[PDB]
DNA sequence: TTTAACAGTTAAGTAT
DNA sequence: AATACTTAACTGTTAA
């Protein structure tokens, strides 16, 4: 366990990936049921979990949409007119009409 | 500025 | 683990 930097355990079977919080740009729901995808700097990791629980982990993790939890620390900008969140790695995700202002 | 009606879509609980 | 079944609570649009 990495104790000096906050980390999350993402489980894909008996295999665990420990990922540092700020490696993660955002989580999105998978097209595969009950799975999420962690979008990291240059990789994506699919695992079992739920968005509600991740948002309760830490203030930096905010439910910006029914299908997205964003890491506030890795937001570069927001196009609040179109409701798009841009991240430091050049990815983007969507914010909902109801949540976008609260980011 | 605010809240919400509408009707289609989805996240997550519980079972297996 | 990964799928089926379920339904409250979400979605953007539109209106007031």
């Amino acid at each position: 366990m990495d104790n000096s930097v906050e980390t999350i355990e993402l489980k894909r079977g008996s295999n665990s990936v420990y990922v540092q919080y700020d490696d993660i740009m955002f989580f999105e729901s998978s097209t595969k049921s009950h799975r999420l995808i962690a979008h990291l700097d240059n990789r994506q990791i699919e695992f079992y979990g739920n968005l509600k629980e991740l948002s309760q982990l830490d203030d930096r993790f905010f439910r910006c949409h029914n299908s997205f939890v964003v890491n506030r620390h890795n937001i570069e900008s927001i196009d609040s007119k179109e409701r798009i969140v841009y991240f430091k790695n050049k990815e983007h995700c969507y914010a909902s009409v109801r949540n976008v202002k609260k980011i």
